[PDB]
C-alpha cells in the first residue's frame, strides 16, 4: 500500500540529562502488513560514538496502524563546553513484508544481495517503486542539546 511514515514533529529539543528521548513515528496513511522502517542519527554539529549522543541505527517494526513505535535514543550527561551540537535524525525507505496482508502478498522473492528487488533494467522500476512505502514528504527529527537550549512552543 502507500505507506507514509514521518516524525511527530521535524525538530525537537532536549535536555542532556534527558537519558533516553522518545519520538514517535506517524504513519499518514497507516500501516497494513510488516513493515520494517529503518532509521539512522546523522551526526550534525554533535558527535556520536557515545560522545554527545549514542547514535543508532535500527529498523522500526510497523505491523499494522493500530501501533506506534519509538526511537529511543541515549542522550549522554556531557557537560562538556558549549556547543550548537545538533543531530538529526532520518527514516530511511521502509519495506513491506508479506503475511501482514490479506489477499495480495508481495512474496518478495526476486531480490539481488548487492542492493535492489529489481535486478533487471527499467522494468517499470520507478513504478514498482512507487507501488512501496515511503515516507513522509519531508521529515527529518533535528534533534537539539547542550546546556542551555531555548524551549520554544512545541505543540501539536
Amino acid at each position: 500500500h502507500a505507506g507514509i511514515f514521518t516524525f511527530e514533529e521535524p525538530v525537537t529539543h532536549v535536555s542532556e540529562s534527558i537519558g533516553i528521548m522518545e519520538v514517535k513515528v506517524l504513519r499518514t496513511s497507516g500501516a497494513r502488513g510488516n513493515v520494517i522502517v529503518p532509521y539512522k542519527t546523522i551526526e550534525g554539529t554533535a558527535r556520536g560514538g557515545g560522545e554527545d549522543f549514542e547514535d543508532t541505527c535500527g529498523e522500526l517494526e510497523f505491523q499494522n496502524d493500530e501501533i506506534v513505535k519509538i526511537i529511543t535514543i541515549r542522550i549522554f550527561d556531557r557537560e562538556e563546553y558549549e556547543k550548537e551540537c545538533s543531530f538529526s535524525l532520518v527514516l530511511e525507505e521502509p519495506k513491506w513484508i508479506r503475511r501482514g496482508m490479506k489477499g495480495g502478498f508481495t512474496i518478495t522473492e526476486e531480490y539481488d544481495d548487492k542492493q535492489p528487488l529489481t535486478s533487471k533494467e527499467e522494468e517499470e522500476r520507478r513504478i514498482a517503486e512507487m507501488g512501496r512505502p515511503i515516507l513522509g514528504e519531508h521529515t527529518k527529527l533535528e534533534v537539539i542539546i547542550e546546556e542551555s537550549y531555548e524551549f520554544k512552543s512545541t505543540v501539536d
